[PDB]
């Protein structure tokens, strides 16, 4: 069995706590639980690979700021949460990548871009802009839905592989 230490990330209310809720309750919240840290340890099969799954649900509260360099250290990669529809010019996916890397010392962190609310009413612009941007940052880009459930394995997954990826190296 392989264990995996994932975080999720991103600014309050972007869908963190949703996203991870479907993956480990198979259901949609529909409420707004505002997260301190919470921490859950999950046995997943991933392409038929039984993977311990280490997944903190952090806060994006800016009260809260503070708790991020001690999990930003024990991460092994990272799901950089946005409202694909209030992306909020980057702003915040810019300031948790640049974290991210100071934090871990490294450039090429694993790391996934994840549009969130994709389910609520999204401008094409913005979904090119998000597009690119994976892109210019040699990263995954994945719209997701916690609602629909849309992309929400393929977010955790795809992470999952980029951190299996990276150990290869
Ligand atoms: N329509 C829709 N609502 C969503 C989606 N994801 C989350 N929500 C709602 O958005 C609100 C905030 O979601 P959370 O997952 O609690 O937000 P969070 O990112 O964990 O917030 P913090 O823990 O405060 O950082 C809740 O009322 C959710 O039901 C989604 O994909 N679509
Ligand atoms: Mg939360």
């Amino acid at each position: 069995m392989t264990e995996y230490k994932l975080v999720v990330v991103g600014a309050g209310g972007v869908g963190k706590s949703a996203l991870t809720i479907q993956l480990i309750q198979n259901h949609f919240v529909d409420e707004y639980d505002p997260t301190i840290e919470d921490s859950y340890r999950k046995q997943v099969v991933i392409d038929g690979e039984t993977c311990l799954l280490d997944i903190l649900d952090t806060a994006g509260r800016e009260e809260y700021s503070a708790m991020r360099d001690q999990y930003m250290r024990t991460g092994e990669g990272f799901l950089c949460v946005f409202a694909i529809n209030n992306s909020k010019d980057f702003a915040d996916i810019n300031l948790y990548r640049e974290q991210i890397k100071r934090v871990k010392d490294s450039d090429d962190v694993p790391m996934v871009l994840v549009g969130n609310k994709c389910d609520l009413p999204t401008r094409t612009v913005d979904t090119k802009q998000a597009h690119e941007l994976a892109k210019s940052y040699g990263i995954p880009f994945i719209e997701t839905s916690a609602k629909t459930r849309q992309g929400v394995e393929d977010a955790f997954y795809t992470l999952v592989r980029e951190i299996r990826q990276y150990r290869m190296k």
